[PDB]
């Protein structure tokens, strides 16, 4: 079952990658470079999904790591952070800065989760523990600095940056609670549970959150 | 043999090197940019191709060579080969770092899809060799296509070298995952010898060749 | 002790980070982009240290691997920072900053590969190291530095001290590399610790606290 649920999201994933690409063709005043990260996101976290599928991107550690959901993280949520603060200064001008910030703080964040996956007792706390800070500091810049800039783009920008901010912050907290409550943490949940949470949450942020995103950002083209 | 063609091969590519450092010595108005690329792909290969040779580089898997340095090397070599055969399109014109990054994107992803390929056995092989062969088709179809269409837009003179340096790449390209297929790693038609010598000869003409033709070419546009 | 001194170590990364975030809320002319650099360094190498204090950054000769993950993202990042001085007040050079990141990377790979080499082949990867080293001090003291010159005497003057300082540490690590278990063995295991302990100090912070100050003043 549980391959057969990674070769559905990959699928999935293809349909994601080929709707975005579809609307980059009459991209509505929306830059080709959001369209290419929208399109990256989903098709990295299939390619990562298929070699789950294909019993290759996971192994033994007793307990099972599923180290290929690392390997699609590490690049499909700076990718999805990258994408939040292009909205925020879309039709202004760009804080690379701020958002290479953003990039920073997200790979470390993953890396610790990878590294906390690896652990065991106090020391796997510790590691969890510093990936939740830089989530922290990341919800932080995302309503605080990178909302000021969105506010700075206008009423109708500011609104949309607002609901993608909002629907990705609530995806985030999701991801380290279902890992903590998972086999890779407490054990409270069992194996399958945890599968299907790391199949339909991921569907809802490679996909959902571009459709979303694009769309608000469509609809503020004039003609 | 292997051994002594892999020090060769590394001693050409830093001949190749010295010569870019030279001529962008005098850059006859090609930015330093494309002779710093022109130089880091011979620079990173020879080092990969030096791995080998001291027999580093490579290691016994199902009772096959593989040559993972070959990965160490592309990865980053041929991502810098279509970044300077992008500019050369944009020369003399706005730059679309978008479409360069598009096929940077492409190639790490086509690249990591033959090491996984080479790491596999059976179906699952020519599922990865598959999705990284679909990964090279669009970057040709970029190639001859939109990135063209970029170059023409640069004019005739600058166009006609574009042509001229795609189809140079282009050839060298499909030899690759040709050789890859018919090898050892694939279907085991040709010799490992027969292979390695492949791996030498096709590199000294994209990882030194290519910028030969491509930065003569952009400094003949000078007056 | 060994796991105690990385403790340590990574502490003082922490406050050394805390410290350029405090000067980034009055930053003095200077850009957000030196204080980001000046953080990462010292919270990526505490990172990598902690995974040394808790056990986790090594395997037994030992190999401190955890280093190498350090300085391939530290060292670029000092490289840049020192780049960005020379350039501070003129236009940028992205390409001699990015060639100066690509030796320094390079480097740090021969320098895992050096330890995981044994005989003749650990001094080949080793002295290609020291190579593309004695190329990054070219750059600095020569193209780099009649960057820091073309930007006028104030900052040429901070740009000389800062380079000089990041140089004689430079040097440090390669030195102590070969002289170590790494190398021909000479120097003793708890010894190399503690000068991979103290330079880092002087390099992830040090460096930083001086580079800062000093373009700051440029204010005034
Ligand atoms: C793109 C991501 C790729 C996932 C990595 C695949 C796993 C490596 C193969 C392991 C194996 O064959 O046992
Ligand atoms: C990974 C490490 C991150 C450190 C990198 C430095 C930040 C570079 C951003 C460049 C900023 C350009 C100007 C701007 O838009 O702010
Ligand atoms: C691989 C790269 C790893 C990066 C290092 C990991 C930790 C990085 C964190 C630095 C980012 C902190 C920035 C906070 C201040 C932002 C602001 O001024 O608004
Ligand atoms: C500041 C916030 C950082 C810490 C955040 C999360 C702490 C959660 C860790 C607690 C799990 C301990 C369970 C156990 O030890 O059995
Ligand atoms: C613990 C959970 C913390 C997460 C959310 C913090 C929200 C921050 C709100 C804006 C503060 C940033 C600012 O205004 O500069
Ligand atoms: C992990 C693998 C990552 C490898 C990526 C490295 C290769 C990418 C190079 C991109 C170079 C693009 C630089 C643009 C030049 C702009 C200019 O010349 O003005
Ligand atoms: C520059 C890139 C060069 C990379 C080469 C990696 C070679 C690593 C060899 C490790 C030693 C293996 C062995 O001798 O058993
Ligand atoms: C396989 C993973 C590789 C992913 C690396 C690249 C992902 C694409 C992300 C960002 C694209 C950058 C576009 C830069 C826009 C500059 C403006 C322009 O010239 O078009
Ligand atoms: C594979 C062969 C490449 C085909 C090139 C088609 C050109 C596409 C276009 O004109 O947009
Ligand atoms: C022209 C192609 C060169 C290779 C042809 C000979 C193949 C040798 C073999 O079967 O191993
Ligand atoms: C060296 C290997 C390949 C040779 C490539 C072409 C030879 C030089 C031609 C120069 C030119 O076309 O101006
Ligand atoms: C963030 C920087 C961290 C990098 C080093 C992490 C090393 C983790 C290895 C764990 C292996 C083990 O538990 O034995
Ligand atoms: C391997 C990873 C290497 C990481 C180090 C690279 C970062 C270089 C940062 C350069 C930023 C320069 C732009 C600054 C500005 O324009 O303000
Ligand atoms: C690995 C790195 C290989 C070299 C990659 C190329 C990056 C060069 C960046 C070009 C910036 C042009 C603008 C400038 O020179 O200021
Ligand atoms: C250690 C020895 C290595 C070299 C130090 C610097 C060499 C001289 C710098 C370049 C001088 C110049 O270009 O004018
Ligand atoms: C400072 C004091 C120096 C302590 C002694 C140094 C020993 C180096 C040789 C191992
Ligand atoms: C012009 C449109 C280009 C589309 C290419 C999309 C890039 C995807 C990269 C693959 C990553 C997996
Ligand atoms: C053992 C499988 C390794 C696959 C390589 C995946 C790409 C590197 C990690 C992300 C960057
Ligand atoms: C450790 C793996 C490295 C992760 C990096 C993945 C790429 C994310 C960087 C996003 C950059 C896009 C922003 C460009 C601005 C467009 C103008
Ligand atoms: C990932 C570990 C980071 C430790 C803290 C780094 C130093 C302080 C950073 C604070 C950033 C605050 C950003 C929001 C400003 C309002
Ligand atoms: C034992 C099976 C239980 C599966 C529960 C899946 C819950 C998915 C909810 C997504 C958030
Ligand atoms: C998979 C979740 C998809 C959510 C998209 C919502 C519909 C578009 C809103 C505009
Ligand atoms: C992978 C190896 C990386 C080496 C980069 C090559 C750098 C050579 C020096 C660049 C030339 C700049 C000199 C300007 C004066
Ligand atoms: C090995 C068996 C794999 C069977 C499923 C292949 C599906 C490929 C989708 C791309
Ligand atoms: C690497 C696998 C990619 C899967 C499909 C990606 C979405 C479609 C890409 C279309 C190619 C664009 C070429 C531009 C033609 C003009
Ligand atoms: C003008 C139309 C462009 C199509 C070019 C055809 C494809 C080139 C073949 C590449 C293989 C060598
Ligand atoms: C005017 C000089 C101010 C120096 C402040 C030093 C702060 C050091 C931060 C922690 C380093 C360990
Ligand atoms: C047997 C001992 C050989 C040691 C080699 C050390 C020299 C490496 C190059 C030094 C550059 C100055
Ligand atoms: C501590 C190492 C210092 C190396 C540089 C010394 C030579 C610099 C030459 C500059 C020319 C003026
Ligand atoms: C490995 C320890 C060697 C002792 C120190 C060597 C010189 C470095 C500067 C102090
Ligand atoms: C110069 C950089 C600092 C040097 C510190 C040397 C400490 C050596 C202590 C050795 C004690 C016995 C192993
Ligand atoms: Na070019």
């Amino acid at each position: 079952m549980i391959s057969i649920l990674h070769y559905g999201y990959s699928f999935i994933m293809l349909l994601g990658a080929l709707y975005f690409y579809l609307l980059s063709k009459d991209p509505k005043g929306v830059p080709a470079s959001e369209y290419l990260i929208a399109m990256v996101i989903p098709l990295w976290s299939g390619a990562a999904y298929l070699s789950i599928a294909l019993g290759q991107g996971l192994f033994q550690y007793d307990t099972t790591i599923y180290y290929a959901r690392y390997i699609d993280w590490v690049i499909s949520t700076p990718l999805l952070l990258a994408a939040l603060a292009l909205t925020a200064m879309f039709g202004g001008k760009k804080n690379l800065t701020l958002l290479f910030s953003l990039v920073a703080l997200d790979v470390f964040m993953i890396i610790t989760g990878f590294v906390a996956d690896l652990s065991i007792g106090t020391t796997k706390y510790i590691w969890y523990s510093l990936g939740v800070i830089a989530l922290i500091i990341i919800l932080v810049i995302t309503f605080g600095p990178l909302r000021r800039i969105a506010l700075s783009n206008g009423t109708r920008l500011a609104r949309h940056y607002t609901r993608v901010a909002i629907y990705l912050s609530a995806l985030w907290v999701c991801y380290p609670t279902a890992w903590l409550l998972g086999p890779s943490g407490l054990g409270l949940a069992q194996e399958l549970t945890e599968v299907l949470v790391f199949i339909i949450l991921p569907i809802f942020s490679k996909v959902g959150f571009s459709i979303v995103d694009l769309h608000g950002l469509r609809k503020l083209h004039q003609s």
